[PDB]
C-alpha cells in the first residue's frame, strides 16, 4: 500500500528518485508526486545532483508516471524525460519498472530518443555519524 | 516562445490539452506544468470530461513532458499516460510533436503500449452568446 | 448529507457539474464550491470542455448556489450562468434540484434567459483500463 | 473598465455589495468575485451584517454572477441567493442590474423564490473623524 | 473556556463584533483575533459596513485587545479605535466589558477621544427562510 | 509617510516598537501591522524579551492602534496592552504620540490601568562587527 | 525529546534563544528551527532586541544546528553566528551545549572567531500582572 | 553583488552546494538561504543526494552562515554540520570560504568535531542533450 513520507528508489545505474505524495484534491486514489532524482548513467550529462521531479501516482494499481526537465543550478542537457510504469512491495525487496521517454535536439533536428529503467526500494542507511559507520 | 496564460492543443483524434505554465522557482527556463486534458478518442474509457495533468517544460528548446492519471468524479480506467515531446511556433500553425507511454493492466498483467499525439493551438472559438452558434 | 471529495452530478441534457466542497472558515454549515462544469446540451456553445465553477453550499438543509464564466482556453461565450438550488439524498438516487439565469448579449442589448437544470449523482465508472471499455 | 481594489454597490433596498476582484489563473478576462454582501431588505432577516460572497465577473462585457449562503455568526436564514447580471459605467453613475434566484424550505417543503436588483456604485465617503463630519 | 469557531457579540449602542480566533505559533494560551466589526453608534459615521478587527486573546483569564481602522470601501473616518478588556461566560450569559480609545484629527489638530463599551454574546438567530420567520 | 521595510521606535522609558506593515487587501489607505516589543520599563514584569504585536495603521493620517499579549516562551503577565495613536514626520525627528490601555488583574478582580508612551525613531546603530561598539 | 511550542533557553552570559520547531516535510525526525536570539554579553555590539534564528534539528539524538544574521531594525553589526550542539533533557535540567563560530570585519579583513555557549531551559515566569513582580 | 536565483557551488572534496536566497521580511539587507548540498567527502556518509540547507546571508558584507541535518530517505549520519564564512567575486572566480562544525556521537558520548571548506561558483555546464555533449 504505503510508502508514504520520503522514499528512496535505486535504479540499476545507480540512479536516485526520493518520491513525495500529496493526496490529490479532485482525484480520488491519485497523488501529486514530488521529490528529487539524481542521474547517475554512465553515458550522460545532468549526472550527480538533484532535479525536481513532478507527476501523478494512482494508488488504486501502484501505478506512476512522472518528468524530468534536466536543467538545475549545476547542468542543463537541455531535454526532459517522462518515466511511465508499476510498483510491486510483495517479497523482502519492492520493485519499480518503468518505460521512459526523452526529448532532446542534434541539429535544429528534434528527436524522441526511448529506454527502460528498474528502480529498487532502499530504506535510509543509518551511521553512527557523518565521520564513521 | 510564449504561451502566459492558458493555450489550447487539439490533438490528431480530437483530445483537449488545455496547458498552464509556471515558474519553477530553482529550474533554469523550467515551468511547472499544469491544466487538463480531455480525452476524446473513438474506442477510449474516461472520455469527454476534465483530466489533471502535471510536468514539466523547458522554455530553452520548447521541449515538454507531462503526465495524467485518468481517476476523476465521473471514470477511473486505473491507468497513467505520460507524453515527452517538442513545439514548433513558426508559421502560421503551432504545435506539438510528442510520443507517449500508459501504464494499464488486464488480469494481475502490468502493461505500457506506447504512441504519438501530435497538437495543434487553436485560440478560443468567440460567440456572441453561450446560445448563438 | 456528505458529498466529501469530488463528487458527479449530470443534468437531463448530458452537461456534467463535477463539485468539491470546502469549509468556509467563518459560515456555520457553509462550503466553498469548486469543481467543473461540462456544458453537453445540442443547440450551444462553449461544448465538451471544463468550465471552472464557483459559489457556496448549505449543509444544514443542503441547499447550493454556483456560478460559471463561459470562457476558458478553448471558447469564450462571453456570458455567466448562476444556478440556485437544492438537494434529495433519499431513496437509492441523489439529485439536485436547480433553477438558473444566464446574463449574455445580442447586439449592444443585455439580456438575461431563465432556466431549470435537474442533476443526479453518478458515481465513477470503472474500467479495466483506458483502452478496454 | 476598472473598479479594482474594494468597491462599493448599494441597490434599492439599501443593500450593500463591497466587490473584491482576483484575475483566474485559466479563464481569460475572467475575475473571481470575493467581498462582503449586507443586507437591509425591509421583509427579510439576516439583515445589517456580513456575509461573504463568491462568484465569477466576465470583464469582457462587464458581467458577473455571485452567491451569498445567508449563514454567518449572527444569523442564519438557511437559504442562499444567486445574482446574475450586467455593469454599464457610463456617464456620471456607474449601475448594476441583477436577476436573483434564492433556495429555501417552507415545511419539508423546498422551493426557489426569484427577484431582481438594482445596484449603483458609491464611492467612501469621507468624515473628519468618526465622531464628526 | 471556548467561543472557538465565529462567535456574535452585541454592544450597547447595537454594535457587532465577530470573533476568529486562531492559536499564536510562539504566544502560548493566545490567539490571533480577526473579523468583523459593524458600528450603530449614533453619534458616529462609518455605521452600519464590516470593518476588520485585528488584536490579541489572552486564553488564560480570558483577556483580548482589538483595533479597528475605520475605513473600508463605503465609508472612511480618518481615525483608528483600540479596544482592551476581559470576558465573563459565567450564568445564562457571556458579557465581554472594554475600555477604548480614538484617534483621530480635528484641524491639523491630532486629538485621542476615549470611551467604555460593554457587549454581550448573541447566537445566531435561526429563520425557515430569508423571506420567514 | 513611509516606513516601508522593519523601522524601530523608543518609548521615553526605553521600551522598543519594531513596526513591519502589510497593506490590507481591502482596506483603503491601511496597512496590517505586525512586528515585535520589548518592553524596558524599571518596575515591570516580561521585560527585555520578543512580544508580538498586532493591529492596524491609516496611512492616510498616519495614525495607529497596535497590542500586544504579554505571554512568551520567557513571561507571562497573563495581560494585554492597547495602544492607539498618531505620527508626526516633520522635522529632524519622527515621534509617535501614543495614549494606552492595559487589562491586567488582582485577585478576582480584573482591571484596565491608561497611560501615555511617546515613542521616536532610531534607524539602527552600525558596527564594524558584533564584538567593537 | 519534545520541545512542542516555543522553549526558552538561556546561556551562561544571560543570551536568550527562543525556539520554534516545525516538522521537514521531507527529513526523517528533522525540524526546521526557528525562532528569536537576544544578546545579553557585556562587551558586545546588537544587544538587548530579537534576532531571529534559522537552522535545522535532528530530534533522534537531540542536535542543533542554527545561524543568526546580526540585523535588524534597532543594530547591523554586518556579521554572522553559527551555533552547533547537542541537547540533554535528563535530571532536574534540560541543557544545551554548543560551539559556535562568528564571521565579522575589521578592515578589508574578514574573520571568524570561535566559542561554546552552554544554555539552560527556563520556563516562562509567571506574573499575577505587568506591573506586580 | 547578485548571485540571485539558482546558484551552484563546489568545494574542494567535490561538495556541492546549491543556494535559494529570499529576502528577509524584517532584517534589512539579510536574505533567508534554500536550497540543497550534495556530500562528496572521502571519508563520510550521506554522500551524492540533496540534503536541505537553512541559514542566512547578510549582503552587506557578502557573509553566511547554513545548516544541514544529515538525514534525507537515501541515508542518516545522525549528526549535523554548520557552516559561517564569506564571499568574494573579484576577478574571474566568485569563491566562498568557510570554517564548519559537526555535532554527532560515538558511544551515548555526545562530541562537536571542526573544519573549514573553500567553495568556488561553478556556472551550468551546457549539454546537447542528456545524451551527448
Amino acid at each position: 500500500k504505503l510508502l508514504a513520507g520520503a522514499s528512496n528508489w535505486v535504479n540499476q545505474s545507480g540512479s536516485v528518485a526520493q518520491f513525495v505524495f500529496t493526496p490529490s484534491p479532485t482525484q480520488p486514489q491519485t497523488y501529486e508526486v514530488s521529490g528529487n532524482y539524481i542521474n547517475n548513467a554512465q553515458g550522460t550529462g545532468c549526472k550527480g545532483t538533484c532535479y525536481p521531479l513532478s507527476g501523478a501516482y494512482y494508488s488504486g494499481n501502484q501505478i506512476i508516471s512522472f518528468s524530468v526537465v534536466w536543467s538545475n543550478a549545476s547542468a542543463n542537457c537541455q531535454s526532459a524525460t517522462g518515466w511511465t510504469g508499476y510498483f510491486d512491495f510483495s517479497g523482502s525487496q519492492a520493485v519499480l519498472k518503468t518505460d521512459w521517454n526523452l526529448a532532446f535536439y542534434s541539429g535544429s533536428t528534434p528527436a524522441i530518443q526511448q529506454g527502460q529503467d528498474d528502480f529498487m526500494q532502499s530504506v535510509a542507511t543509518v551511521s553512527e555519524s557523518l565521520l564513521t559507520e
